């Protein structure tokens, strides 16, 4: 009942600092676990006899056990950082046992309050489920195809009435002066071919390019909503008010993903329709808070320390 | 409402044949999807406009769409078979988009009856959660340690009263005359060191060796139980009756994993105590059915076609 576990990457700064400070101003104690640093710099131990099976965690000369953890913040769950040119089977077993051990430790925290529960996060990461559920709840989506059939993709390029089509893929953005990195959906233009031997029969996600006057970033924390907008014309986030009908749909989308935290990307078309693009793959909200003074970290701390 | 989807590996024979035939004797139509053959030989397509977003599946010149699927049998969910010496980033994207596309297709079958639902299976695969839950429900487990702290492992070797300790790892068994393969937990004896540079800080699972007069394979299908035993002394499965107190604990274990199908490994000690070892990692039941005429496939077909 005495620490808030904050799960991040070791190269994360602004968002973790704000949440961590908001947590201690509330009276609680945060503990930062860089998940990329397991297993090289983090030790986990658990013993089972049918007694209590609790876990002990050590990281940077600090240590906690699982009954101390009262809430968990899933800022970033990263794959194990493994250094070098390791033999492939040794590597495969290290990575698989590391993931298994971590999953064992997350299960030992099942009674803490999670923002958010890992099973929800893993499911919600899938863009195809997002689109299916968004359209079911009444959100507008861009026409979208997933296929490993080149014929079906060829046919899809003709049904987008007459617009461009892009391929979609999650990527990491790192440069741009600031020393932080972001997860974002890259959009390469689709100009066909049958090459890419190494991707020949591999499925891809294709989506109709939609015209925008605004990009929206909608961050929802436990029923609080925080909205930034960018004017689009090839930026600084600006305030924006969403209609309540859209907010109600977002909550139904969010409760069907089992999530209490979400960052959503929308566009507003010239015609004025809100189009859902995706749950932002990195849950990225730091620019909103600083550029606009939106107290997102406070709402995060509030959920973690008081529900 | 017109096919039972059977998810297997393309090198699976006995178990899929029995279930498939039991299904058609009931009046239903099975459709075999070898998941290892996606994406090279299986085509998946889905289109989203907010209309219906259904999926089309083709495999070996047969095709179905997701509204035809009434039930799904998760015999084997295998990673994508990818052939060759592919460029690592192309490979990484193919594999990640293949998994994403498959997960999209499984979501489109969310209204069919699953044996078992994939979220349960993925969670239940974790041996550490199995042990935690087994001891909570009152099943006896062998003393077990997971750690990447060599000191903690050293200490564990002294607390097993005075028995041998093995390391545990999931592996694939393929030879032994018969042309099928099995998932099983390998047990290498623990004789320490600080080498294995490639596994130096990597967690491992250590377990006290327990004496056995019997190994048990307990297969449960929708509240029906099927038990095989092997006499241990360095075999042919033989009948065995479990006490009802153990059966009640198994059902509580199974309902806490959200599973309607499970293959469990136990040992019976010389002293006569049933010790839980693990949910059999491959759900392996084929030898039981043939060596002992236990109608496991019939119970599987029955669940899939009628609930």
């Amino acid at each position: 009942p005495k620490v808030v576990l904050l799960l991040t990457h070791s190269g994360d700064f602004f968002t973790i600092d704000r949440v961590a400070e908001a947590i201690e101003k509330k009276g609680a104690t945060p503990f930062r676990l860089d998940t990329d640093k397991f297993p090289l710099e983090v030790q986990l131990t658990a013993q089972f006899n049918g007694k209590k099976s609790f876990y002990q965690l050590s990281y940077n000369h600090q240590s906690i056990d699982s009954e101390q953890v009262q809430s968990v913040w899933t800022r970033r769950i990263w794959q194990p950082e493994l250094t070098g040119d390791l033999d492939p089977q040794f590597r495969e077993v290290c990575v698989r046992e590391s993931q298994t051990t971590l999953a064992g430790f997350w299960d030992s925290l099942r009674s803490a309050r999670w923002l958010d529960n890992l099973a929800q996060i893993e499911k919600a990461k899938n863009k195809l489920l997002q689109l299916r559920l968004a359209s079911e709840v009444g959100l507008i989506i861009p026409p979208t195809l997933v296929t490993n059939n080149p014929d079906a993709a060829r046919e899809f390029f003709s049904q987008v009435q007459g617009r461009m089509v892009s391929k979609l893929l999650t990527a990491i953005a790192r440069s741009m002066e600031s020393p932080e990195f972001f997860l974002y959906t890259s959009r390469v233009k689709a100009e066909d071919l049958e090459e890419a031997e190494s991707l020949r029969y591999c499925p891809m996600v294709f989506q109709a390019e939609i015209p925008k006057q605004l990009e929206l970033r909608v961050v929802v924390v436990n029923g609080q909503t925080f909205v930034g907008a960018l004017e689009s014309s090839q930026g600084a986030w600006q305030h924006h008010t969403l209609p309540d009908s859209l907010l109600q749909q977002l909550q139904i989308f969010m409760a069907n993903l089992g999530l209490n935290f979400g960052a959503f990307d929308f566009i507003l078309t010239p015609g004025g329709e809100y189009v859902f693009l995706e749950v932002n793959p990195g849950g990225e909200w730091g620019m909103l808070e600083r550029d606009l003074d939106l107290p997102i970290s406070q709402a995060i701390a509030d959920f973690l320390v008081f529900g």
